[PDB]
């Protein structure tokens, strides 16, 4: 029933900071990874690596611009380009407000902006600015848990330390 | 799967202003209103009106004090000292930040309290500090919508005033 969180973000230690207020917040759909613009497209389009997963849109989608590769710029055209994705939010995640400024003058309807470095407050403020439906939960679904342990498992490992214990 | 929101306000005017803050907010759990406490507990216990419902707590209790026939601090006192019903997060309705303060030195364990009138950023700021866990939807439920819809109509008719279309 809930949908996925689809995270678009390159650098690692971006990545931590994201992750960890997205943990903070206890927001429960289950977030997906992907660390540049192509694996982003080939999740979206339901190929590649994601060949094989089920029909549907993510809830929302965490877009860094900074991605190799593949720019977040050419996600976000494509996703407002095509008729299936065009009704996805999206928060962008950038380096400055002025880039925030910049990007709201491509016309692209950018739901949402986060000045990196990813804060809990700034974060949830985003979210909270899509102004899309939500509902709460006392418990996390399962799988929400497991996906997260199992991210912050793979950057500890990739990036050699961890900051807490479960 | 999403449980609903109880909410318990007798005062018709003050009713209309939750409601209205609830539906702004685009919080999605289903919302149920009994109107005193001997009704909700009716609601909790699945007795009276209730008596056919399924099973389950609801996600919240929004609960007002100022209750005809049983009293808030009643139905707060009963869901507490019950093995069922205790973990349910309960948001008190209080008339001013002494009357908060009181109720806190009761040490019922109150989750988060909104000093009436309820308004959006108000409502909002007391399900954040719940602390519980949330999660984002594109669409709300159909049978949440219906049941916002079905209360604004009843509440309108015995009212004899409407605010807004749909
Ligand atoms: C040494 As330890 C608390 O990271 O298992
Ligand atoms: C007169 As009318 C807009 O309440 O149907
Ligand atoms: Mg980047
Ligand atoms: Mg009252
Ligand atoms: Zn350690
Ligand atoms: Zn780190
Ligand atoms: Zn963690
Ligand atoms: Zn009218
Ligand atoms: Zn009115
Ligand atoms: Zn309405």
């Amino acid at each position: 029933m809930l949908k996925p969180i689809l995270l678009v973000e390159d650098d690692k230690r971006d990545l931590e900071l994201t992750l960890v207020a997205l943990e903070r917040s206890k927001l429960s759909n289950e977030v997906i990874v992907v660390r540049d613009g192509a694996q982003a497209l080939d999740y979206l389009n339901r190929e590649g690596d994601f060949r094989a997963r089920e029909e549907g849109n993510p809830a929302v989608i965490l877009l860094d611009l900074k991605l190799p590769k593949v720019n977040g710029l050419e996600v976000l055209q494509q996703v407002r380009s095509s008729t299936q994705l065009r009704s996805i939010p999206v928060v962008m995640l950038t380096s400055s407000q002025e880039e925030s400024d910049v990007v709201k003058s491509y016309e692209l309807g950018v739901n949402a902006y986060v000045v990196k470095p990813v804060e809990f407050k700034q974060f949830v403020a985003a979210i909270a600015d899509l102004g899309i439906f939500w509902a709460v939960l006392n418990e996390p679904p399962p799988g929400s848990m497991k996906a997260m342990r199992r991210y912050e498992a793979k950057l500890a490992a990739a990036l050699e330390h961890h900051h807490h214990h479960h």
